[PDB]
């Protein structure tokens, strides 16, 4: 076979899951967040996959 | 086989989950928050999948 | 078998789920939010699959 | 078979669930938000898939 | 078999799971948070994957 | 001060939630179920406060 | 101060939260529940107070 | 102070909760569940407070 | 102070949680459970509190 | 101070946390179960609190 790709790919078979990101979230997995209280300024409490370029 | 992908692409065969993304946000994972009380100013309390580029 | 794609394509055979996103926002999963208090100027309280890009 | 895509495609064959989308939002999921008091200037309370990109 | 990429690719075959990320968060895997207090102003509380890059 | 009950009392001051129950049920909290199928003969699904008496 | 019960009582001063039960079911906390897929006969699948007295 | 009590009581001063129970559930805690499959027959896939006493 | 008790009691001053129980199940602390799959016949899965006396 | 109790009492003062139980189950502490795969007949999988008296 061949494949050449300018990115980004994701080439595969016989293949359960697949993402693919350029960005930008993407959440596809179980995820329980049990919570009872959040304060303060300003505290990222429960952060799973995360990103934060601020400017 | 023979494939050329400028991207971004997701190519597969017998496959059970496919995302793909450029942005933006996807969601397609079971998910479940449970939560009693947010406060302060300002906190990411419960993020699961997440990206701020504030400029 | 052959293709020739310039993104974003999503391409596939036997497969139970497809997504493909350029934007913007899909949500395709189970989601449960239970909730008592939101305050806070301004906290994200429950954010899943989330993107800001504010200027 | 042959296939030439410009995107945003998505090709399939035996596939239960499909999502094309440039924009834009879908929603095509289970969704229960439950929810008690939403206060606070302005506190994204319960985001699912979200995309915020103010100028 | 040849292929030649520019990056970011994930190429194979026989495969479980797959991920492939410029960004940006990507969550597939099963997450459990149970948490009782947050506070202090401010700090990350739970924080599975996480980048922070503040300019 | 003097007090004295048969049961079931509940006697207070300054008491933001209460609840008496003699039976029977009560549902005061705040609740979200998000659900994608249910099959079986016959299983609970998702309970929160149950009993089951049957004779 | 004097106080005889005969049960079931709750008595207090200054008290954010009572409960007084017999039964029978009370539900007043927060609550999420996300779930995708229920089957098999007959499986308990998401219990929280739970009672289970056949007879 | 004087108290007779004969059961089952909860007696107390400047107290944030009070839970009593005979029976039967009571259910005021935060609590979040995420669950993506559950089969077999038949299996307690998430219990938290729980009893079980068939004859 | 005189206390006379025949049980099940709970007497105090000051204090921030009371459970009284008989029974019979109660569930006040925060509970996170995320889950991917459940099988098997059958198999108690995730069980926090719990009691099994069948006959 | 004198005190006759027959059990079971749980008498304090100066108190952050009281349980009292005769069962029974009580769960009031934080708990978190992230899980991926569960099988076999039967295995108890993740267990905290737990007593199986079958007859
Ligand atoms: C995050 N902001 C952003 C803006 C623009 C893009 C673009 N991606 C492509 C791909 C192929 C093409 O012919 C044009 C474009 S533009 C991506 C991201
Ligand atoms: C010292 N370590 C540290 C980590 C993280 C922070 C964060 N500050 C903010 C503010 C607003 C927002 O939406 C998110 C975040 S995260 C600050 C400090
Ligand atoms: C070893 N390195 C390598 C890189 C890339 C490939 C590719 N195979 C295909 C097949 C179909 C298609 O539309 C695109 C591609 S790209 C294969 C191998
Ligand atoms: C952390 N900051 C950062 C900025 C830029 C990069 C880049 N990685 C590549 C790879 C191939 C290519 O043709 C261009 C680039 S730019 C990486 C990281
Ligand atoms: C984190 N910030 C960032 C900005 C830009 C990138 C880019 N990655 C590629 C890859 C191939 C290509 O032809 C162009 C680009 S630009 C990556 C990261
Ligand atoms: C994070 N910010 C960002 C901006 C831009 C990109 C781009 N990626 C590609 C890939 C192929 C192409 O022909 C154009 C572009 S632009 C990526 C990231
Ligand atoms: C030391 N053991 C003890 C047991 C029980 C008590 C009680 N005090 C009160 C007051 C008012 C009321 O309606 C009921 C009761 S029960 C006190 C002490
Ligand atoms: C679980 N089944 C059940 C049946 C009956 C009871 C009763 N509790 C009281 C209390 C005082 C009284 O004068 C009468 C009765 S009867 C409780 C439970
Ligand atoms: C060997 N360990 C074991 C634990 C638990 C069980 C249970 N069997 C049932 C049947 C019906 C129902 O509603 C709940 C349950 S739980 C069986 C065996
Ligand atoms: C496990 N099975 C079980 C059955 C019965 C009990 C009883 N405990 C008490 C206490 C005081 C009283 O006057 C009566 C009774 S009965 C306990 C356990
Ligand atoms: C679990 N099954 C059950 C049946 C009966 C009870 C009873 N508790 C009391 C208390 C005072 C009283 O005068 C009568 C009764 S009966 C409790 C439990
Ligand atoms: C588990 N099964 C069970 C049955 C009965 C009980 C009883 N507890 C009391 C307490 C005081 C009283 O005057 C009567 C009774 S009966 C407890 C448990």
């Amino acid at each position: 076979k061949k494949g050449v790709v300018h990115g980004v790919a994701t080439v595969a078979e016989k293949t359960k899951e697949q993402v693919t990101n350029v960005g930008g979230a993407v959440v596809t997995g179980v995820t329980a967040v049990a919570q009872k209280t959040v304060e303060g300024a300003g505290s990222i409490a429960a952060a799973t996959g995360f990103v934060k370029k601020d400017q």
